[PDB]
């Protein structure tokens, strides 16, 4: 579980998002596994505006974060789940490292801020959803 809190919005697995999230809406994206919603409270989180490639991520599964080298945002094929039939998942960049599902909302950070949340895994391999091209998070 986790997510991401900046300004007026709340940023989640589209697939773990609750009642209230699709209630208060602002933009979906089922490809991207991504959900924003608007909040009451101001949030602190500060987005990477950046093509970093290296950054650390928090794996709740191991209760620890990771340095990791990742790949740069693009469309990657993702088995079928519970959730989800096998499809390409756009906007993803993965990289080798542990996770499991409950480790989905980790968040993956540079220098410059968030870059994503943790979305897929397997086979030793964590996929993020990237947040990065979102400008509008900041405004
Ligand atoms: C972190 O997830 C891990 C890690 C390791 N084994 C499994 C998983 C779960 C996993 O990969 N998926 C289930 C939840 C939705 C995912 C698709 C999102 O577009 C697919
Ligand atoms: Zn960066």
């Amino acid at each position: 579980s986790g997510a991401i809190y900046v300004g007026n919005y709340r940023v989640v697995n589209r697939h773990l998002a609750t009642h209230n999230d699709w209630a208060n809406l602002v933009w979906e994206d089922s490809s991207r596994d991504l959900l924003v919603s608007s909040t009451t409270a101001q949030g602190c989180d500060t987005i990477a505006r950046c093509d970093c490639q290296t950054g650390v991520y928090y794996c709740s599964s191991r209760r620890k974060h990771y340095p990791v080298s990742f790949s740069k945002p693009s469309l990657i094929f993702v088995e079928a789940s519970e959730y989800y039939p096998a499809r390409y998942q756009s906007h993803l960049m993965l990289a080798v490292g542990h996770s499991e599902p409950g480790d989905c909302g980790g968040i993956l950070r540079c220098q410059h801020g968030v870059v994503g949340i943790v979305s897929t895994g397997g086979n030793g391999l964590v996929g993020f959803a990237d947040v990065r091209d979102l400008l509008w998070l900041d405004e």
